[PDB]
Formats: structure tokens, C-alpha cells, sequence
């Protein structure tokens, strides 16, 4: 089997992407944030504290003839950005772009943190990291991909995120029309439960490529590109007036600037992030100070190849017995 679904930016900055997901019988369609940095499929629901729901579409398990309470199961998750959610668990039928899993754990939120409430466009998350990170207790549950894998034509999914435009998540096949040149594959460590890999280096603008190993995670659920302070300083030094602002929480730059591109290495291959992908707009409405899309990972504890990086590529998440990651230009 295969599936193919369009993913759409939630706003004009590409702060996140939502993908429609069918849950239950009859189908209830929710728009979920596909997140290769976590492993829980959780939704706003009829059980979510009412004051914490503000415009989201909810899953109502009592209206699904295929929903079953997973007795005794609870979940609770905290994300790198400080947000969180928790609740109980159902199993139900879940379909993405025509690919159906029966008996998928659907984690129903009883509580969500303010950042989730405040974002009306995201009805929940669909985790695509390794199932070892799943938070369901006392019996850990499998991700949608893990459950689908054996049925897929090939045990892969691909992320093709757009810049200020829709893109595609495919399951079970590689669309050879969706990228240019070849896909370069690189090793993955699953030791931390992430799609963790090592970039071979970087360049700023038309500058020379610096060969250096950068361990990090391919994370569709993180907006920005978080890299070591040395790398990030080298980038922003090429932007007149750019500075790190403790009050704002990272590098800012004059909105009048033209940003240089940023290149990262995948083996001997190179992925070029155009400068405009690195512009996250005014820090507050009407400001002429703009927020940068490349930020320091210092004090995160891990480098993160988030949407800024991934949207410059066609990305293969290869879930073979030994997982790997592939990147192509597009």
C-alpha cells in the first residue's frame, strides 16, 4: 500500500505545516502537525478541557463506531519549545492520504498548554520519530508509520515541504518526479529515538564550504534551523546589522537586509537553503527588526534540522531494518 497527502503551511511564515488525517468511522478529519521529532499521535477531543479549546476541530470518540478505550492508558508529553499536553487513549482507524491503519493509538487530550490552545489551526500532532519515544503508559504504543510499515510497498515515508506553499507527505514510495538529481543517503542513529544524522559541513552564501561534522535531528515539527553557536555566528556575521538579542530570544536582523543562502552537507552532496527561507519577519507587528531562521542550539543540547532546512530538500525517512535518511535538491 501507499499514501499521499498534501501538507499546508499554517501561516504566511511557514511556522508549521498541517496535514489532514481521517480518524474513526465515519471519518472525522483533523489537521495534524506531522512531527518527525516525536512519537505520539494526539488530538484535541471532546475530552479536552473546554477553556483550552479555541477554534480547533475535535475528535469525538463516542461518535466513532470503531473507537475503543485503551483501558488504563494515559499519556503526557512535553516538547522542546516548552509546550505540553496529556490525556487518555483510544484505538481507532486512522487514514492518511489513502493509507489506512486499524487499531492506531489515538491519544485524546484532556489538557493542553496555552501555545496549543492559542493556535487554532493545529488539531493535534502525528509523531513520526521512533516508537521508543512514545509516552503512553503503562503500555507504550506504536507510531502510525510503525504500524503501517509492513503493509507499505517500501518501508519509507518522504517529506516534501514547501516554501510559502503546500507540499507533500508520501508513505510507501519515493516520487522520482519530486526532486532533481539524486538522493544522497546518510546514516541514522536511533539511540535517542530521533532521525539523528551527521551533516558533513556548511557554507554561508557564496563562501567556501567548511568540512565539519554536525550531529543533529531531522525534525519536521521544529520551525527553525538550530546549529552550533560557531556556525550561526558565521552566518549572521554576513548580514549587516544582525545581532543576537537576549530580550527577543535569538538573532535578529534589519528587515531591509538581503539574506545570504546557507548550504549544508549530506555526505558529498550539498543542500542550499535560499536566503529568503531564513526570514521569519518582524519580531512584533510593525517592527523593522526581523527574526532569523537560523539560531543557536547552545542550551538545547541537540542540533535541529527543522523546517527551514528540510523545506529546501526532498527528504526520505527510510525505515528499513537499519534506518537511513536521504536528501535531494528539488
Amino acid at each position: 500500500s501507499t499514501g499521499s497527502a498534501t501538507t499546508t503551511p499554517i501561516d504566511s511564515l511557514d511556522d508549521a505545516y498541517i496535514t489532514p488525517v481521517q480518524i474513526g468511522t465515519p471519518a472525522q478529519t483533523l489537521n495534524l502537525d506531522f512531527d518527525t521529532g516525536s512519537s505520539d499521535l494526539w488530538v484535541f477531543s471532546s475530552e479536552t478541557t473546554a477553556s483550552e479549546v479555541d477554534g480547533q476541530t475535535i475528535y469525538t470518540p463516542s461518535k466513532s463506531t470503531t473507537a475503543k478505550l485503551l483501558s488504563g492508558a494515559t499519556w503526557s508529553i512535553s516538547y522542546g519549545d516548552g509546550s505540553s499536553s496529556s490525556g487518555d487513549v483510544y484505538t481507532d482507524t486512522v487514514s492518511v492520504g489513502g493509507l489506512t491503519v486499524t487499531g492506531q493509538a489515538v491519544e485524546s487530550a484532556k489538557k493542553v498548554s496555552s501555545s496549543f490552545t492559542e493556535d487554532s489551526t493545529i488539531d493535534g500532532l502525528l509523531g513520526l520519530a521512533f516508537s521508543t519515544l512514545n509516552t503512553v503508559s503503562p503500555t507504550q504504543q506504536k507510531t502510525f508509520f510503525d504500524n503501517a510499515k509492513a503493509s507499505l510497498d517500501s518501508p519509507v515515508f518522504t517529506a516534501d515541504l514547501g516554501y510559502h506553499a503546500p507540499g507533500t507527505y508520501n508513505f510507501g514510495f519515493i516520487d522520482t518526479t519530486a526532486y532533481t538529481g539524486s538522493i544522497t543517503y546518510t546514516a541514522v542513529s536511533t539511540k535517542q529515538g530521533f532521525w539523528e544524522w551527521t551533516s558533513t559541513g556548511y557554507a554561508v552564501g557564496s563562501g567556501t564550504f567548511k568540512s565539519t561534522s554536525i550531529d543533529g535531528i531531522a525534525d519536521t515539527g521544529t520551525t527553525l534551523l538550530y546549529l552550533p553557536a560557531t556556525v550561526v555566528s558565521a552566518y549572521w556575521a554576513q548580514v549587516s546589522g544582525a545581532k543576537s538579542s537576549s530580550s527577543v530570544g535569538g538573532y535578529v536582523f534589519p528587515c531591509s537586509a538581503t539574506l545570504p543562502s546557507f548550504t549544508f552537507g549530506v555526505g558529498s552532496a550539498r543542500i542550499v537553503i535560499p536566503g529568503d527561507y531564513i526570514d521569519f519577519g518582524p519580531i512584533s507587528t510593525g517592527s523593522s527588526s526581523c527574526f532569523g531562521g537560523i539560531q543557536s542550539s547552545a542550551g538545547i543540547g541537540i542540533n535541529i534540522f527543522g523546517d527551514v532546512a528540510l523545506k529546501a530538500a526532498f527528504v526520505v525517512f527510510n525505515g528499513a531494518t537499519t534506518p537511513t535518511l536521504g536528501f535531494a535538491s528539488k
